[PDB]
């Protein structure tokens, strides 16, 4: 049962802005719940929901930017898109496997962490059959409020402004309930200025190799945070630039692996959403906080444990550590960028982290400084009435329906987030740990009263 | 779609002799295959095929006897009775676990290898839902030829006579086409004679227990043989019988690691089969026998690493290897046993398994030989005649059906083995690693015909 | 060239209070030192200088009462007592071994981290050729100023009084330097009763079986804590009193994982001790907190994931958590204990940890709340006038020489502290880590001057 | 106490014909011996002895052609050149390292298998420490038998007669005592050609950049062999060819895993050897057939799953292996090779290894083969008149000494052999695995005498 096209001068049940995991779940769940084997009750539906998605990438991509070779999942291939909620979905890892005639060979790795260019194929397979119903090319520019009787003081329809990345114009399309599950956008420090030389590791495959055309160079690379980025960013950059001096920039001290440890992961159980979200507010800055080595300024130990085995290499070659091709430069921060020098080098210098130190001179700067999730703030401007009297922050319901004033907003109408609902719904919100699950009741939270009619 | 009984007098389809995972891995298959969601033909099949399971074991159990405690698979869960045909299946090991509430669980714990336990368990939740097709408490004693017309010189049945494992009485039923699925039979050494003190390592669990029944005495127990069954009782005898001394007698001079090894691992693909069929009489046997770590006589790494690491306490608690509480005892061979003495304890003579050593005198051996797959053949005597002139081989074709003389035995009519068929098949054959697709296959060789007519 | 015993009448050069890893790595450096064949200079020594080493305990001990059975290191071989300062040394791990005739033996476990122990027997191997200068079963109860002019404002040297932990009569020693090496003592919570039930994890192995004398009763054992300790005891809980039923009491939310990654695990180098040394008070406050992970309220992954296999084994059999054998109660706290009931079990009240929950019947409670390292205080209450005017802490020097005024106090007279200086040298300073070359760094400290006569 | 040179046209105690891993056990052994601080009695020697090493490598070099980068080795670092004999000794790589200022980077890495690099780097660091008594440039050609008393039939002397590597004159040294520790030799099969273009992995990194001169070329080249060198060659021809396509031969069906489990482990032990050499010739053959995967024709298995993970990202981006830049070739033998044309590609016949198939065109073929032990033959061809009469095998007694006839040699003169004695005395015979304690035995069969004057 494929999910048919809507006009776009149609009214749609459903807009979800962004055609990411989160998207591509929700969408994977409504096959299924629309699918009369793994339901039921599906049989007496016949009638489709009017859905559309919509992506400003020209298709479907996983982090192109960061997708360095021989890179590795931070998560189990069972924490897929549809396992979790269903293993009978055809739209599980080990089935698209199946699929592709190498689930055999997959068995022989023995391993649970998938390459990330492979699972992008997988979410790759999975989004090429929902490609009737996502409108790509197509970035949205904003969401607006409308009523069906104007005269009236009550919204029960938005209408979806969007821009399309290539021709420039933008479309407009009409829905009862909106989704926005746009990921996260790269966060730069403040103190750096604006410079094609310094570059966000998101854009790190994508716009590094045509700045540095060269990858016979002796060039001077820097490469700023200590997370799993700036590592992965970091190791490559031996790997691709052979001949290069490489620099990691950090504050802290050391980097610090990842917690996978069976006890911890259980705050990524998509039942403990439920726990969680009945915690206090101090009780879940407490957790967050407590548990940030998770998710958050943390490196996976075998690639700790691989640049740590490199640099000793260095040192067997050279006692002298300021003369290795490979440095650390740990507990520091970038105070001045001179980056309007005749050179091709820009001219960075460094100060204590702790309450000057050295000078350095780049060609590029990796700037791996993780990623902020206020986007969606910007889509919903126009809709920020539509909150209780002196709500300045979106507060989103437990099926993470965002509050709007009742008497404003029809209850046939509503917005929906997905992936900044981290303050409310734990540590697990931002990534793949819960999506099949949360995107079955999705699913059940906007086609609820429908899917009920053959129920 | 849940298999209906067929009432013993009736003519079946198939009668499969015993319901171990082989079997089991039939009936699943089946499953599906009528199942008209993973089969779009199914829909038009709607009358239900004559099948009956038979099994002299009260309920399904997976090897009782050495379901040590601790003991782990030697396989990954995705060799599991439906994945590799169809991750879809409701018969998957990751589903098992998803209707149990479990799976997010046991994605925590980060193994391929479940406790043998749990994967029983497994097994176990799939054999109760073809409870109306299996007899249990029915142990096969022979299968005889029949013909619809007594005059003729045709056979096209075959009538499976099994003796009632209470009651005693031999009940008996007619099919077209017999599976014999039965498994190994303890192989035991022809120089140690019958005694009650010596037990197989087959029914470790089940009559050790009865016959050393205080944990607390110092008794004195040996295990004979190197494999994954030795080790598996000699460490759980330290944990099972704190104060008694054990000994671990064996031919090899050291228990040798199974081969896992993912290139070595491609012998085991269900593909592989096919081309390993193929192969000349010359070349299986130099391939079995070349690829025989991977199977026999070999242990788990990480208990051989264990068993030593235990050895290895004892060292630093006393130099006197004489006088460890646990030992080990290199190319030794059983010579002499004495068990007609007053005493508890037989004498176990000892020489060297090299071109006279110690003495053993103990309460308890537990012989951990290994099995022989040659059950059938006092199963399918009173058949031998239905071969071509000359046959004292079953020959099984590749679809495992046995070669028998066409112009004495109907098409219709036909006997396939299952378990034993390791020289012909590969080293795959005796083990769970291709069961989801000989099932799958099984299924299509015996039932071509009649899901063709919907397909 | 052993050292020479000292009359207890005569002046002492040196007296270490305690005789744990940290006095014995001073031994083993002097012992060295003094060696001509690792170092070139004491064949012109001669003289060997009096010191003295007075020990608590009977003979020597490496926390006997957490001697848990298979407990391991939590700390490389090459980090022993001699190796990092001369691999030379006659005292080193490796040489212990083949001296033991076990050196190959070893190499086959293929670890880094050997039992605990074989620890203990190494180190009791390196403590018994002290025994001529350790004198046993004397406890320390305090360090007296002296002066060889009494009439002077001059303290030239120490008086140390110590009680026979037999006999109980208070014997005296006079040296010019004193080290106190006492380690930890047990940290009890406030809100807890002195009770023979309630018992500290350091006293584990050593008074617990006194109490519960029959390790087949059907007990209820509790543990609080989530650091290595309470981990060890809770499953060796399970194995040592096998019908009993456990519970971990933790107030955080889960046991974390001791970090060991090559990175951070730099702040244990010898070397980085005067690096950490001149941070200021706020960095070195700054440190401790944030490399927390690599020493306090941790367990080694493989116990965490060890526990989580048992935890999870027990879902296998029963999904009712309630009513598992082994349990763990994740942010609890304890409120009330009810201790004065005719019972053989306390009644402990639980609370949430987080800003009135279960209630526990326990026969016995092993409290692994860590340790204290305040416990020369108490030895030093008559030398605290020695200090300069106004200093309450103690201050140590790099080279741990306590501060004290120069015109109360001679030059040739001092008192160093070992193991509770964390909070000026580091998180290695409690630990096995630097001992090697903090024994030699000590010996240089306190013999300085005689071995220069030599050198 | 360094060791002095002896002038050439001085009688020798002892000529060592080598200066590799062997050799420098014997030198470091012998300095150990000789210092008075590991051993008591050196004190009395004074008189150092008459000891000459020639190698034709310019410098001390440990495999040169086969340092691949990242290459570990296959061997603890505990079994070095000196720990298994004494652990005190100064020539020990935890010493070595000490000595680097780098004991404690190491520390951190956790691992027992140091950098190939590594380990030369410290067996070069021991060898520079006897540059007076080694003559570098130095190949002997021959060794020949000399008399005192040149009428008598007593020969009590050996000539050695060394080519100049450079210069390429004859010089000669006489000794009673010789020792050929020359390791082996390329071992090539006899249907392959001369060419250029043909090389054996010994040369790999020495003599194929001169070949290949351009690293971004889109070369073919071609790997035989399926041992740990194959293995190695394969694995870098993707890091060091990046364009170039590259296949692997092997008569065998896959790459299988080297054998290190604790006990198969056991027949490396330096004691085991006494215990093998006493067992009989058909004991001996039995056993290193049956211990092969230990050492010969064995891949290290985190390179088996390495080589693996990369095979299957080729399969995730190209379902057709026949496609692939890099593959494997199972079970086939090379038959004919086509090295006449004009072309810069050889043209390589392949056919099935079982009882005509693909043909491949490569500018490279890198012969992954093994070595012989042979090559002392040719030097001891002057001195074969010495053995017994009949004797065409040299026989090695436990000692390593070659039997001679007593009435022909005298007792002050004698021949021992070092790395191939494997048939007699083990598989550890050939690797580092004894060399420690070998060593010592060698110094103590050679300078027996000498030494007992002291002790
Ligand atoms: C390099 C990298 C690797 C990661 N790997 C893992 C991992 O191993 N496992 C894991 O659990 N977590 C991982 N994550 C975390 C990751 O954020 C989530 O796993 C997952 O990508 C979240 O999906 P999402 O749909 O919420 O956001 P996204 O993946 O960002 O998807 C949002 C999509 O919406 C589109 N979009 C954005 N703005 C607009 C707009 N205005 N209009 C229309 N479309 C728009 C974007 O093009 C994008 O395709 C990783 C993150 C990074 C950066
Ligand atoms: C202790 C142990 C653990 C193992 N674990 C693994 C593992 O980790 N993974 C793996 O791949 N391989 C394993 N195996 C190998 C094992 O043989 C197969 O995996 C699998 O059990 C084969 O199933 P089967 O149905 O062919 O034989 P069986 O499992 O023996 O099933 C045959 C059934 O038929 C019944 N039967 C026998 N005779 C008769 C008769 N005359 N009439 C009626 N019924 C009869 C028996 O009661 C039995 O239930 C293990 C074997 C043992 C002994
Ligand atoms: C169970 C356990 C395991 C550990 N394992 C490790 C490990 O794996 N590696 C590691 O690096 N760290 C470990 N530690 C940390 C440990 O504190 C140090 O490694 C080491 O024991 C410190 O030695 P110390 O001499 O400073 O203190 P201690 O080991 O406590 O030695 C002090 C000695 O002085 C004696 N003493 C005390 N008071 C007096 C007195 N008044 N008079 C006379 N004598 C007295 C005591 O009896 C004791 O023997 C462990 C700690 C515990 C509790
Ligand atoms: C690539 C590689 C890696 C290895 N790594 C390991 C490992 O990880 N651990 C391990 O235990 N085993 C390893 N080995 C096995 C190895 O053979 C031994 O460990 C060790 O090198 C044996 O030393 P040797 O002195 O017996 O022989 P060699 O190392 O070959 O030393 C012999 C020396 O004598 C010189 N020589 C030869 N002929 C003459 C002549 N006619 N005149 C004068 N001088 C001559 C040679 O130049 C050479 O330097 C490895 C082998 C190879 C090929
Ligand atoms: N072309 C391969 C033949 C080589 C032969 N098997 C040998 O080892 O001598």
């Amino acid at each position: 049962p494929r999910l048919r096209s809507t006009p776009q001068d149609e009214l749609h049940d459903l807009l979800c802005v962004g055609f990411g995991p989160a998207s591509l779940a929700i969408a994977i769940a409504l096959h299924d719940a629309l699918d009369p084997r793994l339901n039921k009750s599906a049989s007496n539906i016949h009638a489709q929901p009017k859905i559309c998605f919509l992506e400003r990438q020209k298709q479907f991509a996983w982090h192109s930017g960061m997708l360095v070779p021989g890179s590795k999942m931070q998560i189990s291939f069972i924490k897929d898109l549809a396992t979790l909620r269903d293993p009978r979905s055809s739209f599980t890892f080990l089935n698209y496997l199946h699929q592709k005639g190498r689930l055999i060979h997959f068995t022989n790795l023995s391993t649970f962490l998938p390459a990330r260019l492979e699972f992008e194929d997988y979410m790759r397979w999975c989004a090429q059959q929902f490609s009737d119903v996502v409108a790509y090319g197509e970035e949205v520019v904003e969401v607006i409020p409308g009523k069906s009787d104007p005269s009236s003081s009550v919204v029960d329809f938005f209408t979806v402004r969007s821009r399309n990345v290539e021709t420039g114009e933008i479309s407009a399309r009409r829905t009862r309930k909106v989704v926005i599950a746009i990921g996260g956008t790269a966060k730069m420090p403040s103190g750096l200025p604006q410079d094609p030389r310094i570059i966000h590791s998101s854009k790190y495959c994508t716009t590094l190799p045509a700045l540095l055309k060269d990858k016979s160079k002796p060039y001077n690379i820097a490469v700023l945070g200590s997370g799993q980025s700036a590592a992965e960013i970091f190791h490559d950059l031996q790997k691709r630039y052979p001949n290069s001096r490489t620099t990691l920039i950090m504050r802290d001290s050391a980097m610090r692996p990842s917690d996978d440890s069976p006890f911890v992961n259980e705050i990524f159980n998509p039942e403990r959403v439920d726990k969680f979200y009945s915690q206090s507010a101090a009780e879940r800055q407490r957790s967050l906080l407590a548990d940030k080595a998770t998710n958050y300024s943390v490196v996976r130990l075998e690639l700790i444990e691989e640049i740590y085995n490199d640099m000793y290499l260095q040192r067997v070659k050279n006692p002298d550590e300021t003369q290795w091709q490979h440095r650390i430069l740990p507990e520091r921060k970038i105070t001045r960028v001179e980056h309007h020098g005749p050179q091709s080098r820009m001219r960075i210098h460094l100060k204590s982290s702790k309450p000057v130190k050295e000078t350095l001179e780049v060609d590029a700067l990796m700037v791996a400084t993780g990623y902020n999730r206020n986007a969606h703030e910007r889509l919903l401007s126009k809709v920020q009435h539509l909150r209780p009297t002196g709500q300045d922050q979106w507060k989103p319901h437990r099926d993470y329906r965002v509050e709007m004033d009742p008497s404003k907003v029809s209850s046939e109408a509503g917005i929906w987030l997905q992936g900044c609902n981290e303050r409310t719904h734990g540590l697990s919100d931002s990534l793949l740990s819960v999506l099949a699950v949360r995107g079955g009741e999705m699913v059940q939270s906007i086609f609820g009263e429908q899917l009920e009619r053959a129920a």
